[PDB]
């Protein structure tokens, strides 16, 4: 399910995966779902996020 507890610097992922102004919403879903197989590895998840944003290239 949901874990109750939370680390502060995880939050600061959520904040990031929002940021994408070139990605629209459902895109943003994939990365969640991605942190609940791995939550440890929510940092590697982190790095993936902005390297999406170049490939979409809306200009």
């Amino acid at each position: 399910d949901v874990d109750n507890k939370f680390n502060k610097e995880q939050q600061n992922a959520f904040w990031e995966i929002l940021h994408l102004p070139n990605l629209n919403e459902e895109q943003r879903n994939g990365f969640i779902q991605s942190l609940k197989d791995d939550p440890s590895q929510s940092a590697n998840l982190l790095a993936e996020a902005k390297k999406l944003n170049d490939a979409q290239a809306p200009k």
